């Protein structure tokens, strides 16, 4: 009667000779009813909810960083980062500050529900990744904030800009077009109020278990 | 190796003084492989899916109908509905009748495959909110359609409209020029038929268990 | 302590007489996060990973052929098959070449994460189904691609053929115009790769069971 672990190793194959297994933080809380898998690495005081799915098997490493959220039926996973000759797809890989990732999670980031950040990616400290979001083969800058529903594929988002709910944005050009997050902007303080209240859930579940 | 409960009470956090267990009707069916948590009201010949998300930890409560299903992959959790000061934050509370919710699921409603509703939000009896479909402070009539990828954020969606396939409506203004539904409207009777068959499926599947 | 089975047989229902369980080939890796349900066909070297949930108790059968792949969260359903006077529901019936299913998903075809097909439905070989895209009602040909968060409803994509990211086709009209997969197509490798990667997983995955 379906018996086994949430937490686990990756499995051998062609692109990954010896498997890795999950460093998490202490302090992090990753539900029960939640799937982390391979070379990943989460930070303190995360908070990862029901039916998420981290799974660094593909492209590796996957990073989540200190103080960020990965909600409910949020997906985290990578291209390839390593072909046939143990030779590294540099086009898979995402390079943030001297380190090289699959996939690369700031500090104080939320993933919102059912969104997914999908590598080659890196999503920048303090930016909000709205409900059923996608990011794919992008660089999302800090303190930016993607709606409910918008999408970055193959682009780069400049550090404190949005986007629209429903806007899916594919080229340089749109990316460099979006709007500033402002004061009085709509999803202005939503980041900090989300950062704020799973941190004290992470807690809270940790206590409970 | 992974021991633990899918149906279970919420957290003890500075907004949550004291923890919440869901009250699910006996006739009722949560998959096992399901989420309920917290201060959530599941009524009478209810299905719930495999890798559903019930989260009553932040807002609260999480009110789903009779006769209403949940559906695989689909998440409801909300907004905080109460400050520091405990004090309850009214933009976040949604109002059905005299009762206050942070997400409100009325009677016969349908909440089909990877969609969301996020509080603060209520749907009203005898509505389908389609596959992949989003609602965010919102407030969806009765008798209504979100067809499949739709969308409402931030508005009123009156009783018998529907809202086609891919359409994010974010203005009170669009969701006053919705379509109505009428007797030849390919999703007419969707709801019904869904209802039906979810309420024999509940009865059905929990004479498995 | 949430005590079950996550493959296994589909409910006694009113259009269910006798319930089936599902046939999986022996080379097929089930995550055991992932939920198979009913009647469903399985075949070889197919990864099923966390969080999928495949469930024929509606419309049935549920087919996957050999050396597809069905990611993180994707939902396979479908409608009604079987009315009441056992009357089959030829509008919800699939035929792929002599044999009637709900949904059809063909031979190396890539249901990338947090997409979902629902029945009545037919994906034909080598096609990839984007991440978070959605087929309902639809007939996708051979060798095509769906790109992320794009959609088919009620419309038959002709073999070679893809949609743009963000694309909801809903009429015959627009599926007849659109673009053909040629060499230099951004996804026109794609589905190969996916297919090479998740075969390997799936008997990566095995040896860990
Ligand atoms: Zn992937
Ligand atoms: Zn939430
Ligand atoms: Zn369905």
């Amino acid at each position: 009667v379906d018996e086994f672990s949430n937490i686990r190793e990756n499995p051998v194959t062609p692109w990954n000779p010896e498997p890795s297994a999950p460093v998490i933080d202490p302090t992090a809380y990753i539900d029960p009813q939640a799937s982390v898998i391979g070379e990943v690495t989460i930070g303190a005081n995360v908070m990862v909810s029901p039916m998420a799915s981290i799974r660094s098997d593909e492209g590796m490493p996957i990073f989540v960083g200190d103080r960020s959220n990965v909600q409910d039926g949020v997906v985290l996973h990578a291209l390839e980062t390593i072909n046939e000759e143990g030779e590294p797809i540099e086009d898979n890989i995402v390079e943030v500050d001297g380190k090289e990732y699959a996939v690369y999670i700031g500090n104080n980031v939320s993933l919102a529900h059912q969104s997914q950040v999908h590598g080659p990616a890196a999503v920048g400290d303090d930016t909000f990744i709205g409900m059923q979001a996608f990011v794919f083969k992008s660089k999302v800058g800090n303190n930016c904030v993607l709606e409910p529903r918008s999408a970055a594929i193959g682009v780069t988002i400049p550090d404190g800009r949005y986007i629209p709910a429903g806007m899916v944005v594919t080229s340089q050009a749109e990316a460099d077009k979006l709007p500033e997050v402002t004061d009085d902007y709509a999803y202005s303080h939503t980041n900090e109020a989300v950062v704020y209240v799973n941190v004290h859930l992470a807690e809270g579940y940790k206590e409970t278990s």
